[PDB]
């Protein structure tokens, strides 16, 4: 069975944990319980192939930034999440991408840019600006909501497809 090592990264509060829990458990977490580091393993069928997804749900709190080196070395693909109502979280994407590129010594690391909380009316990052950033990196971009499940399966499955091409 093919195993995919996915790592979910992004600023504190963007919805990394809510996206992961929505994907796996099909329910939305309203509370804000900051993460240190959680991991999940789930079997799913993607494009007719039974896949084992290893999902690492990382800390957005900068206090845990020293843990990034290990997960960036081990991870095969990265879900780079910002929230569409948090401009700082969008600005922080570039830092996560440079860090990943440095650790893996490559400009071709599987990544997907995710603009989460698309159910909210309080947008501060236009879809076009995020699509332009993703085009500059050569990676896919999808908007998601951990509350409604919009784009959630597509975001994770797209990241798996980005890893799979290299095999
Ligand atoms: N409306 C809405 N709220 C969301 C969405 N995703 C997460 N939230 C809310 O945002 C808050 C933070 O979500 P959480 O999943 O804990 O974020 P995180 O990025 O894991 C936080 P940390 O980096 O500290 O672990 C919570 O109140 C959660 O309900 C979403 O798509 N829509
Ligand atoms: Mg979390």
């Amino acid at each position: 069975m093919t195993e995919y090592k996915l790592v979910v990264v992004g600023a504190d509060g963007v919805g990394k944990s809510a996206l992961t829990i929505q994907l796996i458990q099909n329910h939305f977490v309203d509370e804000y319980d900051p993460t240190i580091e959680d991991s999940y393993r789930k079997q799913v069928v993607i494009d007719g192939e039974t896949c084992l997804l290893d999902i690492l749900d990382t800390a957005g709190q900068e206090e845990y930034s020293a843990m990034r080196d290990q997960y960036m070395r081990t991870g095969e693909g990265f879900l780079c999440v910002f929230a569409i109502n948090n401009t700082k979280s969008f600005e922080d994407i570039h830092h996560y991408r440079e860090q990943i590129k440095r650790v893996k010594d490559s400009e071709d690391v599987p990544m997907v840019l995710v603009g989460n909380k698309c159910d909210l009316p309080s947008r501060t990052v236009d879809t076009k600006q995020a699509q332009d950033l993703a085009r500059s990196y050569g990676i896919p971009f999808i908007e998601t909501s951990a509350k409604t499940r919009q784009g959630v399966d597509d975001a994770f499955y797209t990241l798996v497809r980005e890893i799979r091409k290299h095999k």
